[PDB]
């Protein structure tokens, strides 16, 4: 019987989930704000022997590990991310002989998420829906001088180009949406993105550059890495059309810093849709959600009621099932040896 | 030179259209909003002799056109119904020797604008970005204690039933949209609507009951007539799951007066999104619109800029072909016979 946190749980879903009852013969405390910075984190958490988190909404640093003496096991809902940063400190968890747990993902959430967005954002649903409720009858805005002619009203996707940026499984689900809405799509992406998209029958933009002047609409789907933080840049974007929406709901950083707000200001693309930002939660405001250009969604792309059945499913069954001496789930299996060892 | 008006352009998108120098030779008034006393619409339109509709959003009666001596021309952007209602007296038309040109019209944008209304309630998009741009992290606002568990948050489409009433070419559409996204459809309505959607590889319900009670998502798709108006009561509302969406972007009278307010209050269907209204314009304090679970668009189905150039290319090319003796587009052929023998 272990004392269990779940954290960053906004709209206090996870203890209403019929997963839930998983954790029966444990006692559960689920937050449902996020505390940063090492001191309250810690005070908050100081006597949970097991720590759920929700994706990469908190991140697990050493000087965090240094302030937990009680903590056992990091339950990750989702992938654990190997590479360099990620949001787990997984070497400081071995060393504290903490054992990180690791799930499963699925990619129809984010994908039909997506997909809301694109067809949001081309038929002006939010701005036309507040409008409304402030009594004004068909009205979009975006009718400024620095816009296009009759921006205010609804696009059509048939017909239109779609770039999919990333060619995982995501992308390939987005590029699908696509193809059955009669849009012409266009891949880029390294070169086995390309492959597998010639595979399943897409057409592969001639080059990066091409992507970002001929799409409609042009969608990001890409893991953030090294090889992938600004790999979007200013000069993209202005690439795009005056009509164009870029969306992206894979990570912020993918676009150098301020490039999406300085090439909207150049009008270049013309809109855009996002669910994801450099720093979350954003509860002070943020400039992106000033511009009537720019639809911003809180980060939901995986928030979603399947998915979250699936996601807590399996984190709070990896738990049970090390407390059995099954220890498939572990990351960092080094952390199961003895002190002495470690 | 005709003096010409566009009646109702809410947001003066008509002039900006490509097809708008198809009038370069004549002088064309377009208004901006809507008058619906029959004596200002008369001092309005008083000294014009041709008269472009957009769909139905003016009414013509007897005691209009009673008013208009001036008036030759009535051009229709999509289609003239011949029905017992209708929104043009067209006998009254060839009473007073004014033709009546019918256009022509496409499903494309009307059907994608049901699906983005699907996406939109389905993800909860409008709730949760009216939320965070008034600082609520990751909030729909559905703050309802009679809700399903986790309303709140979204629902994905894979997997679900999607419920489409009526198979005409707007149906067919949102049939292929709910395949390309995994769900599984549903259709209902009358015999030869069955037995094509049977062909095309969909299920079919075997009674209205079934339909109503099954679907996940229940969308719309008749034209309004003499035996599918008030088709859908409360008590087929009151039929659909309580988790369910009802869409309806066809005609507001295809649904009992106040069975929408009243089954939503009643919590069954959980949800609406809804593009059109019994009045339009409507007012702020709309039963519907102050509604959490009501997502509502202004009519904004047909308000797309590929549908707006070919509605309204075809509605000015009408004109100019009768004017040089072609009137294979009058509606009442009759209306051209000597006022003697009228
Ligand atoms: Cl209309």
């Amino acid at each position: 019987s272990l004392k269990i946190a779940v954290l960053d749980d906004y709209q206090d879903a996870v203890r209403k989930l019929d997963c839930f009852s998983l954790l029966q013969d444990h006692e559960v405390k689920v937050f449902n704000n996020t505390v940063k910075g090492v001191g309250q984190l810690a005070a908050r958490v100081a006597d949970v022997e097991a720590l759920v988190l929700i994706r990469e909404r908190t991140r697990v640093t050493r000087q965090l590990l240094d302030r937990l003496p009680k903590l056992k096991i990091i339950s990750q809902t989702g992938r654990v991310s190997r590479d360099a940063g990620g949001h787990i400190d997984l070497e400081a968890c071995t060393d504290k002989g903490v054992v990180v747990l690791e799930g499963k993902g699925s990619p129809v959430a984010p994908a039909e998420l997506t997909w809301a967005l694109v067809m949001a954002a081309q038929r002006r649903i939010p701005q036309y829906v507040a409008s409304l409720k402030h009594g004004a009858w068909q009205q979009s805005g975006l009718k400024s001088t620095t816009m296009p002619p009759n921006f205010g009203i609804g696009r059509v996707l048939k017909g239109q180009t779609l770039g999919i940026f990333g060619y995982g499984k995501i992308g390939q689900l987005v590029a699908g949406y696509g193809r059955a809405f009669g849009m012409n799509v266009l891949v880029w992406g390294r070169e086995n993105s390309k492959e597998r998209a010639r595979a399943d029958g897409f057409a592969v933009a001639e080059s990066k550059d091409a992507l970002f002047e001929q799409s409609d609409v042009l969608s990001v789907h890409l893991r953030l890495n090294d090889e992938t933080r600004s790999i979007i840049t200013v000069a993209d974007l202005t690439r795009m059309k005056p009509t164009a929406l870029f969306v992206n709901t894979s990570r912020a950083e993918l676009v150098e810093e301020n490039g999406m707000v300085t090439a909207l200001n150049r009008g270049r693309p013309g809109m855009a849709a996002i669910d994801v930002f450099e720093t979350e939660p954003i509860l002070q405001g943020h400039t992106l959600l000033r511009m009537e250009n720019c639809i911003c969604t809180p980060h939901i792309g995986y928030v979603e009621r399947e998915s979250y059945e699936m996601y807590f499913g399996i984190a709070f069954q990896n738990i049970l099932d090390i407390l059995q001496g099954n220890v498939d789930s572990v990351a960092n299996p080094t952390a199961l040896a003895p002190a002495l060892i470690r």
